[PDB]
């Protein structure tokens, strides 16, 4: 009925494939720092203006609810005065108010213009249309609202910092008020009502087609430019500042969807208790968007809690989707029978299956061809992903034999449960080799037994479970195609895995040294322990899920939810696995320009005599002159200057990379 | 009926309007040159692609009239060999080959994607929506058949600068085509169609929304970066090359639209006689759009007559727009009525005059804000908008008041005629200004006298001809409102002026000799003598169409196309007016970046002791050292420069700017 739920996965496709593209050309330095500054200018300056403009001249203000606005209104104050409070309780006196004027921000903030209204649209277009405009009239308003008083918190720590006491209060709220009085949202929106009134509710015909031209295209461009905007914002944290993030992110994320839930069910006490419900859910689904890049451009206006900020908002993003996903359909459950329920499970399962597939059959080629797999531990790596893409075949197959053919059925169902079992064992081998090179033992790895063991285990335990247990070709649901031998050989399969993861967690020099390092460098365990950590969770999951409905034989409204939760990590864990292993004329002008005019002073120290230079000192130092500004720019220059004959690699094998490669002057 | 008219305007108003937003963006140095490059590679790489690919993907090519598409190809292939032969036979053996390999190609390729899509989708969407799907059949193929042979010709000119008579003809010929596989157009159209027939004519629902997301930013992003890419490539030329330039958009503007409509008449040979109207009617005005910015990037890229190649790309650009609309307007036409032909001439001047008051009463806030108007010829110009606008106003006025109230309708067509025989005289007062000018005479100039004339010989023509003259309110023409007696004093105000047109045509010294310079150029010479042209053109159709009408007593099938452009001339010549006249942590990093490294070496050529250096100086020899990419980022790193406190100006009254003022180190 409500809210059609079969179109949120395409939306969340196109806003994240969009954000991925984005990220990819930045990461390949098709387009560097400098020039991403246009696309944003374009998207600040002249899309979303007249997109706001647009949407706003016709709203017809005498026939809106405003429940829903105060609602998310009061919860969005909740949020922010619950932050502001315990930050000003607990932060040190040193850079207490900074994190004051920034952290209920972070927390309240999120991005609706360009990802939650694809969402919305997607959700609610042809059901309840008057949602769309909702979204036009919550995100000015909080930014009049809440702004304010954070920026108000930074300039009183500017203050201090200056220590220049003969300030008074006055100029302090001014400055805060005029820097949330500028923001083109802010005027672009009180314009529009001035225009709204004036106008009666209606658009010109000769100014119709040039805002419909330049709001067509925010919403791809915004996606596109987010997605540059990530390209290396992740990095190295400390243990607290590691905590505090997950503190603010589980504020965005799921404290605030709540309280929105709570302040729509308390406020309003309208008839028709679908549309009461229909409220309470897109009042969840409101709360759960991420936070928007506009607290990383303040933080950095600011100069103040920049990295931590960028960082928070960069995971957010990618955190949201899921929950995004998940959260929509557990609240479009209540609302549906127990076989359209299953059918519904089964269809969510094999659409996450088949673009898992895609990318996992994506991430293999790149393996493959990378021809690193060699050595440890990319082989068992290679096996994991092995596994996953036969599990998601085996179910995407399964979607379509599951009342076909009998021998097909076994068969399927076979293939499908020991590539399962594989993926739950060969976490815990990836974890177990891991704690081996931990130990830093000069002692060979059993790579046959292990690799035996964990592609034969799981098909000894799915032929035990043919043998001992009962056919069942009545259950839709694979999960329970056997019964009791199968859930408790699977609940034993997971404890096995979770406890062993447990458990275990002219230059000759020069060439030498450089191989070890690249050999050193090429074991990349930051990357395994992440993986090695991070399946865990769903293995967790697996088992909770798989306890519960062995204790609790009754099956109660919870077990729903944990079928959803297990069937969405096993059918989508090829996901993290890709996120984490699938990634002339100007050139004699720079040449002579580099070698005419600033070649002197050039060789004083990145250069020393070697029985010559590397390539992260001289991206340092063009850094440090000003020729550059990232290391993208730096890149390219010494791809230029290489290319033109100015300087080359001592082996005469690589380009330009920055890496720690020598190269001499030509 | 077919080609719905009315609503053409606004589309053109939107793709030109985006276009001026680029350019004001760009010229304000709110985007710089480097940082459009995000926004070209955004557009050109993910952007068109996704749009071409969607579009292709859905084409039903069993139900695809290919008269129309082998006709448009015949008119092109045509319009290439005439324009490559005349080149080879007639140019110079030094550079006959390149200019033979890139003018065939200015004047065939066009922009249709961006500019030529909308215009379509405006004009046939309701009655003709299968026009739609032939753009994107027309513009690929044609690359596929054009572009490789004129590649080829630039392959030879530069095998002219190998000396080698012996290879490659074969490595020609492999270069030629690789250099037009490669463009993303192509292969993008290829897998298309590729796609098209594995898939059945369906796209999945998954990349649905993804595809959609990305093809709905191009036209608006695509119309920004045209814009932005025009804000320096006009310059001065030769006379030769300005003919040159005039015979190349006269091939491109004039000759291929006659030349695919006789084509297109000749080998379509259907049923529906107004069918078959309207498909010839759309044969034309397909050869109307512009030059596309692919051909001047082929000139940068072979490195060979890029500066005539992008001035004749923007002239074409800029120039088109009125051939469209009046092309449009005039083809439309013959199916129409006499009074509902009057009422469209009415309904499109009163649209072009309300487009051109806006711009013109912006025109002069900016004027009267500059304060410059007190030295001529400044003023008189100053007169002409306002005559402009006030006969602008007096149109708007006239056609609600056109059968509304006696006195009211006099008074108004008083007003309008009398501001109109003002700019009429007024042009050739600006002539005679201009011509007393060129003689260097210091001779007091009677302003007065001459803006007592300008101002008063229209009001006495006017009451000359109230008085004399006989009322005729049966006409909704304001033309003919009196009838003869009108028609000869518009003649003779016309010839009068025409004629006077064509007879007409520490600091002692350095502070004065800046206060000189920028005296001398204040007065704007250059541009004045164009802008009295441009309207020596309009008079000059005004005179002809008049002396027709006098002489022609018997009304043929040519009186209604001169009366169009009359009106058309009368109520936007505002837009030429406008055109003419009309248009921190980084601080500190760059300046001790400044101050640290390269300080020195600055005062070695530029700055010398008087009794200090110029910003022009400063840019340049910025420029030469590879600080910047163009006087915009030259200019914004003297900016930084400036509000950072390494320089200042003697005066402290002047900016960082690009002029020839003086500065000095602190
Ligand atoms: C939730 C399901 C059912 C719907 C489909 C969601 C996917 C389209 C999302 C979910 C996880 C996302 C990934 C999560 C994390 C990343 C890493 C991200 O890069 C970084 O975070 C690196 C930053 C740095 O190096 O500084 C690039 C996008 C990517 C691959 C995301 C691409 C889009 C993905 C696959
Ligand atoms: C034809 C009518 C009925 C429809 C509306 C058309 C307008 C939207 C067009 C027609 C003429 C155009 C102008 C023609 C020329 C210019 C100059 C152009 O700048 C340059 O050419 C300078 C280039 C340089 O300095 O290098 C900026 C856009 C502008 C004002 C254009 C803006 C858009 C205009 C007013
Ligand atoms: C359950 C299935 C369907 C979806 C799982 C989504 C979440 C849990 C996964 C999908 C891809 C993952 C990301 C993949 C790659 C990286 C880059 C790494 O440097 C930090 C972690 C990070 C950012 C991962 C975080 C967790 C992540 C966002
Ligand atoms: C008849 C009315 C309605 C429309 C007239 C359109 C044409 C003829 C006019 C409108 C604005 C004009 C432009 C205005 C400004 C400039 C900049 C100048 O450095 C070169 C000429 C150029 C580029 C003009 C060329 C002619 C132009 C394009």
């Amino acid at each position: 009925p409500s809210m059609s739920i079969t179109r949120l996965f395409p939306a969340l496709l196109e806003c994240f494939g969009i954000v991925l593209c984005g990220y990819i050309a930045g990461r390949a330095n098709v387009i560097t720092s400098t020039q991403a500054k246009g696309l944003g200018n374009f998207v600040s300056r002249f899309a979303l203006p007249a997109l706001l403009f647009k949407n706003m001249v016709v709203l017809n203000f005498s026939n809106v609810d405003w429940s829903f606005l105060y609602s998310i209104l009061i919860a969005k104050a909740s949020v922010f005065f619950i932050v502001c409070v315990l930050t000003l309780l607990v932060a040190s006196p040193d850079s207490r108010f900074s994190k004051a004027g920034l952290f209920p921000i972070f927390a309240t903030q999120s991005n609706d213009f360009a990802l939650g209204y694809p969402i919305v649209e997607a959700l609610y277009q042809t059901t309840y249309p008057e949602y769309l405009q909702y979204i036009y009239l919550v995100a000015p308003i909080s930014l009049m609202m809440l702004n304010p008083i954070g920026f108000i918190f930074c300039e009183i720590q500017k203050w201090k910092d200056t220590q220049n006491a003969s300030q008074n209060k006055i100029k302090i709220v001014g400055l805060g008020l005029l820097r949330v009085l500028q923001n083109p949202i802010v005027f672009m929106v009180f314009i529009g009502i001035a225009f709204n009134f004036i106008l009666d509710r209606k658009v010109p015909v000769y100014v119709e087609n040039f805002l419909d031209g330049l709001g067509n295209s925010f919403s791809g461009s915004a996606l596109f430019y987010l997605g540059l905007t990530m390209v290396g914002k992740i990095k190295r944290l400390k243990k607290s500042a590691f905590v505090v993030l997950i503190l603010l992110i589980t504020a965005k994320l799921l404290v605030l969807p709540l309280l929105c839930r709570e302040m729509v069910e308390l406020l309003d006490k309208g008839d028709s208790v679908v549309n009461h419900t229909s409220l309470s859910n897109y009042a969840f689904l409101y709360g759960v968007f991420p936070v928007a890049p506009g607290v990383a451009i303040f933080a950095t206006q600011f100069n103040m809690e920049v990295e931590i900020i960028t960082s928070g908002m960069v995971i957010s993003t990618f955190v949201s989707a899921p929950i995004m996903y998940v959260s929509a359909w557990l609240l479009t459950f209540p609302t549906m029978d127990p076989k359209p329920l299953a059918y519904a499970i089964q269809n969510v399962s094999f659409d996450i299956s088949i673009v898992s597939l895609i990318s996992l059959i994506w991430s293999l080629a790149i393996l493959l061809l990378s021809k690193k797999y060699k050595q440890l531990p990319h082989m068992l790596t290679t096996n994991l992903l092995i596994a996953q893409s036969i599990v998601c075949a085996g179910m995407m197959i399964w979607n379509f034999v599951k009342e076909k053919n009998f021998v097909g059925q076994i068969l399927v169902f076979v293939l499908l449960y020991s590539s399962l079992y594989s993926t739950y064992l060969w976490t815990g081998l990836l974890a177990i080799s891991l704690f081996l090179l931990k130990k830093r033992e000069r002692v060979q790895i059993p790579v046959g037994i292990i690799i035996i063991s964990g592609w034969g285990i799981p098909a000894l335990l799915v032929g035990v479970l043919l043998i001992t247990g009962k056919h069942n070709g009545d259950s839709i649901d694979s999960a329970f195609f056997y019964g009791k031998e199968q859930m408790i050989t699977t609940a034993v399969t997971l404890f096995c895995s979770i406890l062993i993861a447990g458990i275990s967690l002219q230059s000759c020099i020069l060439a030498q040294e450089e191989e070890q390092y690249l050999q050193s460098g090429d074991q990349q365990l930051t990357r395994h322990v992440l993986l090695c950590l991070l399946l865990i969770i769903g293995l967790f999951a697996n088992l909770s899920s798989c306890l519960w409905w062995l204790f609790n034989q009754e099956p109660g409204r919870l077990y729903v939810e944990l079928q959803f939760f297990c069937a969405v990590f096993n059918f989508g864990q090829g996901f993290i696995s890709f996120g984490i292993f699938g990634l002339s004329e100007e050139i004699k002008m720079t040449c002579q320009q580099f070698i005419h005019y600033h070649r002197d002073l050039c060789i004083r120290n990145i250069v020393k005599e070697r029985r010559t230079f590397c390539g992260c000192d001289l991206v340092s130092w063009l850094i440090e002159v000003g020729l550059a500004s990232d290391r993208g720019e730096a890149v390219i220059y010494g791809d230029r200057l290489v290319q033109g004959g100015v300087i080359q690699h001592i082996t005469n094998e690589y380009e330009f990379r920055d890496e720690y490669l020598f190269y001499r002057f030509l």
